[PDB]
């Protein structure tokens, strides 16, 4: 793994300290030859929460256009999933426009569905 960079069961991780829309945070991941996160079990899930802590971080699962895609192609509704009770929810009353097609850790670690042009922190992932 590239320096700044958390080594873990044979994957690259970067937390960033910072906030980006999801785009935004999505390009990122991918100029530095990674994508945003994808989580595919508990201990990856229990890898992530510890070193984000209780802040909204971006991951990458989106469903801006559907279905539910984890943005390397994994297969989500076969994958793991760690939502929030009464999330995936969509909403719309934030009043932004539209609805929530961008998954983040909530504080407590499990995935909430918010508005993509919210800025929050993200962690990209790469595979060895
Ligand atoms: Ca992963
Ligand atoms: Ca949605
Ligand atoms: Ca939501
Ligand atoms: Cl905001």
């Amino acid at each position: 793994c590239p320096v700044n960079w958390v080594e873990h069961e044979r994957s690259c991780y970067w937390f960033s300290r910072s906030g980006k829309a999801w785009a935004d945070a999505d390009n990122y991941c991918r100029l530095e030859d990674a994508h945003l996160v994808v989580v595919t079990s508990w201990e990856e899930q229990k890898f992530v929460q510890h070193h984000i802590g209780p802040v909204n971080t971006w991951m990458g699962l989106h469903d801006q256009n559907g279905p539910w895609k984890w943005v390397d192609g994994t297969d989500y509704e076969t994958g793991f999933k760690n939502w929030r009770p009464e999330q995936p929810d969509d909403w719309y009353g934030h009043g932004l426009g539209g609805g929530e097609d961008c998954a983040h850790f909530t504080d407590d670690g499990r995935w909430n569905d918010d508005v993509c042009q919210r800025p929050y922190r993200w962690v990209c992932e790469t595979e060895l």
